[PDB]
């Protein structure tokens, strides 16, 4: 299974963003999968009372797209991922540098569910502001921020981390456990992942994946301390050349 050092040395950021993240014409299997995603965290933070003053992003990755609507919702967003290459994709795209990944055709689809109310650089500008914290991550470790102070966040989010870090369920649990502890009590968990996948590629590069169904992932959340305020599974899968998912699993949960 994928080593933490495989991610370090292996991960492509810009290389992951293009595969997964360029928002095409061409209706792809990637494409209406991130369409989806949106759709979802739009439902979860603008349309229901998802919302409070921190939220913690748990496996970034170099990408942003999962952080649009929670801008609305909350005051202070922090990222965190495990890898430092990918912490800086980010912050490219944070500092508005012209050589960060072009998300305007993501902005402007998220502009368009919120009722086109603002205009992609007011939706950009209110991220920017939102996100006060950037800071290496490991899900495995019982203090997965490590020494960083923090208050107890209202919500912890992951999208697409879990799945990609967690070599078993005992360690899929473990991780789940460590997240609970950065989150308030009745605090909100956010997770989107694919659903009974083994690997998925960026470009040549294979990366494992913990294939787990919808019966395993609920067990894991209420062992964690967890109920579930809600849960979803869609059939739509990635394009054979890039993952071998069955689907797509959202939920919103509370810890104990
Ligand atoms: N042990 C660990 N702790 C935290 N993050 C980890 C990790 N192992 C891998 N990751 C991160 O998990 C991410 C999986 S890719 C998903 C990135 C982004 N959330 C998206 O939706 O596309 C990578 O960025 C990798 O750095
Ligand atoms: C965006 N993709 C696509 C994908 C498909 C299947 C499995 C996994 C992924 N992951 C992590 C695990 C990603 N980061």
């Amino acid at each position: 299974f994928t080593s933490k050092d495989t991610y370090l040395s292996h991960f492509n950021p810009r290389d992951y963003l293009e595969k997964y993240y360029k928002f095409g014409s061409r209706h792809s299997a990637e494409s209406q999968i991130l369409k989806h995603l949106l759709k979802n965290l739009f439902k979860i933070f603008c349309l229901d009372g998802v919302k409070g003053d921190l939220l913690i992003d748990i496996g970034s990755g170099p990408t942003i797209y999962q952080l649009l609507s929670a801008c609305e919702s909350f005051k202070e967003i922090v990222v965190t991922d495990y890898s430092d290459q990918n912490l800086q994709e980010l912050e490219k795209w944070l500092k508005a540098a012209p050589a960060a990944f072009d998300w305007s055709p993501v902005v402007t689809y998220v502009c368009d569910l919120e009722g086109n109310r603002v205009k992609g650089p007011e939706k950009e500008e209110k991220l920017r502001q939102a996100v006060k914290q950037v800071l290496k991550c490991d899900v495995t470790q019982s203090q997965p921020l490590g020494a960083v102070p923090l208050p107890p966040a209202d919500c912890v989010l992951s999208t697409l981390c879990l799945d990609a870090a967690c070599p078993d369920l005992p360690t899929y649990c473990r991780a789940l456990r460590n997240l609970g502890s950065l989150l308030k009590p009745g605090g909100f968990l956010v997770i989107m992942d694919a659903l009974k996948s083994s690997y998925y590629m960026i470009g040549e590069q294979k990366f494992s994946s913990l294939p787990l169904g919808r019966e395993a992932v609920e067990a894991a959340v209420k062992e964690a301390g967890y109920t579930i305020e809600w849960f979803e599974v869609i059939s739509q899968s990635y394009s054979s050349t890039m993952a071998n998912n069955e689907g797509l699993f959202s939920l919103v949960a509370r810890k104990l």
